[PDB]
């Protein structure tokens, strides 16, 4: 190789600080240590956490910082150690880690993988506690293990899945994190059964997720909720067959619901990150055995709260993170079925620019006019 | 029976008012109407739910009122239409109905049918509205369509659980309340798992049926929590292998149990109806997939809270009524499954008095240190 070995100069996005707009320069990479691996980023989309953590919402936000965790590249290098893959393979960086050992990863109903959270989440890596970008150098912090906001990034072998060579990068960027986490939420969080019914809150790639998944499913009936109607139309084609507006109404959404299902749908979910949303969603689930399953990211300290009644009579208030995906060994299993003609996964790109427009897509996100941005470079 | 088609004059306890003793005195009771059972009880137990009524708390309190609802006894007659029931029977009138018809009878996992409560609710008889007990031509009205203290009740036919006719039922009389209730919260709510770990909060026969039936689930640790430490030894027969009392620690209680167990407890149960326990349960349940089942009733205006992070990290919220058992159906199972010498049902009863001492068997159930007392006329 040419570079294996060596810092690589190349084009990122920075944070210096929160709730300012990136800048977009050149950073310098570090060859992967014991256990990483060095990614060529191919594509990368812009997710609403990463808005979120721009926005000072974070606890653990530590700036400066190269943002990004929806990502597709290409293995440039690994570290000593590394067995799992090697250069060329085609990759995705995911924020949940998989080691195959821990309790979490042996457990059938868990993915939140401990090898490497301790880190990741200080925005480091394992092998030395410090980050591998510098700029004059000074150090650059990951996020979320992944920063993928940079034509190189180095990660934990832990968090890198490797799928098809022939998969799409561009398109399949996007099951790093959140169409994988709203298709999970149906089928792993909630097991959604044959002819029950849905409701899904907030018509982001998330959402829409959960409706193609719940589609799929067998859903009778799935009711879309939004407060932006211009989401209705796309919501219809991945299969909603009710659109509900909340500010159309006067009683509460939850009210709402109720009395267009009598007693609740059998499954709700919230993919806002709203917590008075949060505990409407619970409170439309169906009386007796309703679930509801919060997929959104609340702001850091507030708080969901509900009636104990409402879960004594039979309501289940649940979560999800990344659709309950062990990383490493189903992500490979949804490009899989991507390639299988099976997804409606292109429909989620709305939009795609050069990197160097990533400040653009952030101002679309915030405006609700993209599901998803993929940026090239 | 020579009584059959005609009132009947027997003894019972009547709540004229609120906050008052009880009067141990002769009343009417009307033959039963269509679709109504008329009852000989030949046992009755107390709890604390007939006590709250009695004290005025209750916001759906109706009097004068007959109280009582755990019990068993013997058909006396029916009313037009009833075949589920003949007189001689033995049976147990349940607060929890079961049609077989509805929406909830009909789901696999929800027992709450509506077929007789908007009118058990109110004290009445859904035949006509009204209720079928009368002192001096003047009503008195039911109590959760059960109405157990007293010689003879009449409930609806839907409420009436035929169980096998070698029962004692001075012992099966607490079926149809909290031992139920807590063995349901294990086998049915929860569904505890072999080898998996417990925290129960609340030490009465409700918390006291959890443990046991987590033990008979193969629970391999069970951590009773309680305020009174005297309930430990006996939290300890029915099968606990710790007892921490809160008040001894100065770290929030769910970390003191998840510092005993590294990440949380698999399952836990709230069985005190305490809001803030009831967060604290869901708070140290298991990291990635604990689950919490609120089993006991909080007082009116109190609300359940927590971080939304704490279910997007795999926690579970959920509740249960009457152990999600169908009353009709599944009550002569856990006749049954007693009478094969598998329970510790007979260790429940405590106390047994007359019925002339209701009174002063509500002040040992005040006082404490009783599970429950039964009472026999
Ligand atoms: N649990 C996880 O692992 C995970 C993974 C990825 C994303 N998320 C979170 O899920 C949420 C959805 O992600 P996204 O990319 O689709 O965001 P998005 O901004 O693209 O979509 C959110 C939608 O919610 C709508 N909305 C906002 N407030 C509403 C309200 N009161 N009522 C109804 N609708 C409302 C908005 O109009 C918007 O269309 C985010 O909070 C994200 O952080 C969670
Ligand atoms: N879901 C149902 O269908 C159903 C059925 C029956 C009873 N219940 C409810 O279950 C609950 C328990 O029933 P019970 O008969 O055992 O009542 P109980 O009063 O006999 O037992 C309550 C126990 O909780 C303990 N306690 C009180 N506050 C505590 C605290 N902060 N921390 C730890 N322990 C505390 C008390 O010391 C006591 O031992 C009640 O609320 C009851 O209404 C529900
Ligand atoms: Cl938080
Ligand atoms: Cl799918
Ligand atoms: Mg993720
Ligand atoms: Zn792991
Ligand atoms: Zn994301
Ligand atoms: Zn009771
Ligand atoms: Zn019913």
């Amino acid at each position: 190789s040419e570079t294996a070995g060596k810092p690589i100069e190349c084009k990122a996005a920075i944070a210096w600080e929160a709730k300012k707009p990136l800048e977009v320069r050149t950073v310098t990479v570090a060859p992967p240590g014991p256990g990483e691996v060095r990614v060529q980023i191919k594509a990368t989309a812009l997710c609403q956490t990463d808005a979120y953590t721009l926005g000072g919402l974070d606890p653990e936000g530590r700036f400066p910082c190269i943002l990004g965790h929806e990502a597709a590249g290409v293995v440039e290098s690994v570290g000593e150690g590394v067995t799992s893959v090697k250069p060329g393979d085609h990759v995705i960086p995911c924020y949940q880690a998989y080691c195959g050992e821990c309790k979490f990863c042996k457990h059938p109903e868990s993915n939140l993988c401990v090898s490497v959270r301790a880190f990741t989440g200080k925005g480091v890596m394992k092998s030395d506690g410090k980050p591998r970008f510098t700029v004059d150098g000074k150090p650059i912090y990951h996020f979320m293990g992944t920063s993928t906001f940079s034509e190189y990034t180095v990660v934990h072998e832990q968090s890198v899945a490797k799928i098809d060579v022939n998969a799409p990068l561009d398109k399949v960027c996007l099951l790093g994190c959140g169409v994988s986490t709203g298709w999970g939420a149906v089928f792993n969080t909630a097991k959604v059964t044959a002819g029950s019914t849905v409701a899904v809150f907030g018509l982001g790639a998330v959402g829409l997720a959960v409706i193609e998944a719940a589609k799929r499913a067998g859903a009778s009936r799935i009711i879309a909720v939004d407060i932006d109607p211009t989401k209705f139309p796309t919501a219809k084609e991945f299969g909603a067959t009710d659109c509900i507006n909340p500010k159309d109404h006067e009683k509460p959404i939850q009210q709402v619901i109720v009395e267009m299902t009598e007693w609740g749908c059998d499954y709700t979910f919230e993919c806002i990150g709203n917590t008075a949303v949060m505990r409407a969603a619970l409170e439309c689930a169906h009386r007796g055995w309703g679930t509801s399953v919060i997929v959104g990211v609340a702001a850091a300290g507030q708080e969901i709260s509900t009636r104990p009644f409402q879960l004594v009579t039979g309501r289940r208030w649940m979560g999800t993170a990344f659709g309950g995906y062990k990383s490493r060994v189903q992500v490979p299993d949804l490009v899989t079925d991507y390639m299988s003609g099976a997804t409606l996964l292109d429909k989620y790109i709305t939009h795609n620019m050069k990197f160097d427009q990533i400040n653009e897509a952030f101002e679309l996100l915030h405006a609700g006019e993209c599901l998803r941005c993929v940026l090239t470079f």
